[PDB]
């Protein structure tokens, strides 16, 4: 990887990285915050997945994970949301809910997009291996957390479930996530375009997975989220876990007056960082 | 004063406001964060933004809200100039003069004179407009002033000019311009807005102001700020006070590896909040 820029934040550094992805067939950007602990004298990683239209920079500047990262001793990674570029396909109608900035963390089967949109392998296979091979003391592969907002919240929950049998992720949280893509408009549009569905829908995945021990999924969502009722409906995961071993282990905190914005995100970042800090065995 | 939009942040709210200003003869946007305490004499901090910025940049990237909740203060984020097709702009299209770039002066030079009464806007008009619309918050008596770059300049300047009447009770700045008469952006601003100066330059102003008590200006600046050597030159304020009673009451903390970015601001917002909280008598 190439170091594009370095910003000192808190007692550590935010590092803007770029590399040539074999998953996406393109140059990809990613930011990582290294905690004060890395520069002192293994540090686990949280992966934060971003929402529609977002770059790595958005969450990095607006969420203030860095303070929590120094508080508990974790690194945090902010990947991009799609392949980018002139030779990369985009939404044919110019919409922002599909195409560049809108991969939905899927491995594209459908022909035009299939060439670049291999976003599942990017996030879960290639990127952590690129980071480990670059920086390596940082654990990018074993002791790992996953989180995200909206589209990103989906990807986090999805990744946690699919990898659950191999304990791929040691904790999962989400902010205002899409829980049932098969049944929301952005989700449908995504699956149609990228795929042409079940192995990628959490509300279906969670039925077939035997819950373990104390494991749970922390969810936060605001009741003044303008997309809640039509596009998010995090509550349908609560329906899907009724009469399952996961019943009582998805807790959705519906929080009063809050938005879809990074004002909402930044508010509950501390509580989430704690949740992950616990599950990574840091406190 | 019209409410443009509210957002719940931490245990309070940030409100994007707009009003018709007498100072500027224009509609102006202001963001204010009301802490947990106002929904449970609340003092107010005014944060002045740098070149090109709107009230939004600081609101989203500095994370004052957690601190405002912590100590019990309101914080106000005014805009940096009048705005609009009718309001004069830089004749060459530069970002350091004109729109986004009022330098907190009361302009005398003719085109800009119709609109750019930014010193009046900030110190005379706005806190009174806020006091009408909201009022107990204190927008007038127990108030602190701070800012970044152009805004840091504004904060020091406002603090000093009213120092004898105790206009503001606490002053700090992040990477300010301290000596506009000798840095390119300031020289351009003065020529452009006023023609001919002294009454707006802190380095000249401080020569004639009787220091008292343990009053002091806290300044942070990063040694990796690319604007340091040419445009800012805070140390000039330190040498300025060598002649005066202010000797030992301006402290510049030049911190290693830090930027001009809001990664820099957010890092030291916590200390600056404590500084103000102490001066406002909240702790």
């Amino acid at each position: 990887m190439k170091v594009v820029k370095e910003f000192s934040v808190c007692g550590g550094r935010l590092i803007k990285l770029s590399h040539n992805s074999n998953s996406t067939k393109t140059s990809m950007n990613v930011n990582i915050y290294l905690p004060k602990h890395y520069y002192a004298q293994r540090i686990p990683t949280v992966f934060y997945l971003s929402g529609l239209t977002c770059t790595p920079d958005n969450a990095s500047e607006k969420a203030f994970w860095q303070f929590q990262a120094d508080k508990y001793g974790f690194a945090i990674v902010f990947p991009d949301t799609s392949p980018r570029g002139d030779e990369v396909a985009n939404d044919p109608e110019g919409s922002w809910d599909f195409g560049q900035g809108a991969g939905f963390y899927l491995n594209a089967t459908q022909e035009p997009y299939a060439q670049h949109y291999q976003m599942y392998d990017y996030i879960h296979k290639e990127l952590p291996q690129t980071l480990d091979s670059h920086f390596n003391k940082l654990d990018f592969l074993d002791n790992v957390a996953i989180t995200g907002i909206s589209m990103g919240g989906y990807g986090a929950i999805c990744g946690y479930l699919k990898g659950y049998s191999g304990k791929r992720y040691k904790s999962c949280s989400a902010f205002a996530p899409i829980v049932n893509p098969s049944n929301v408009p952005w989700g449908q549009k995504a699956f149609k375009g990228y795929l042409g569905w079940e192995a990628y829908d959490p509300c279906l995945l969670i039925k077939n997975i035997r819950h373990v021990g104390d494991d749970r999924i922390l969810i936060h969502v605001g009741d003044s989220d303008p997309f809640l009722e039509e596009h998010l409906k995090p509550e349908l995961l609560l329906e899907a876990v009724k009469a399952t071993s996961w019943q009582d282990y998805v807790e959705i905190k519906k929080v009063h007056g809050f938005d879809h914005s990074y004002y909402f995100v930044s508010t509950f970042v501390p509580e989430h960082a704690e949740f992950h800090a616990r599950n990574l065995g840091l406190i």
